């Protein structure tokens, strides 16, 4: 097993910190852990990412910037902005993959509509 320094380390200087998670992932790595869990009723909206915890009965809530790769690698997002979507929010993971909320909030993708993440329980279809 491959503590969250190796792998934060290893990231962050990669040209592509995002593919190297990823590939580190695909590899069988074991994921970036010391995410903040959120105390919640799981009554919430199922929102993705929310001002509040918002997680339903399938959901896990963490503290959104503990949740994303590039605030755990402490390094420039990549938006031209540099602005990020989880700091200081509150994201909601699906609890079948609340063991990887730093893989899943980077391979996944909030719709523009339902406010859920495509392919999570976004229902529109
Ligand atoms: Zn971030
Ligand atoms: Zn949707």
């Amino acid at each position: 097993t491959m503590g969250n320094s190796t792998v934060l380390s290893f990231c962050a200087f990669a040209v592509d910190a995002a593919k190297a998670y990823k590939d580190y992932l695909a590899s069988g790595g074991q994921p970036i852990t010391n995410c903040v869990k959120m105390l919640c009723t799981h009554t919430g909206t199922g929102q993705a990412i929310t001002v509040t915890p918002e997680a339903n009965m399938d959901q896990e809530s963490f503290g959104g910037a503990s949740c994303c790769l590039y605030c755990r690698c402490h390094i420039d997002h990549p938006n031209p902005k540099g602005f990020c979507d989880l700091k200081g929010k509150y994201v909601q993971i699906p609890t079948t993959c609340a063991n990887d909320p730093v893989g899943f909030t980077l391979k996944n993708t909030v719709c523009t509509v339902c406010g859920m993440w495509k392919g999570y329980g976004c229902s529109c279809d």
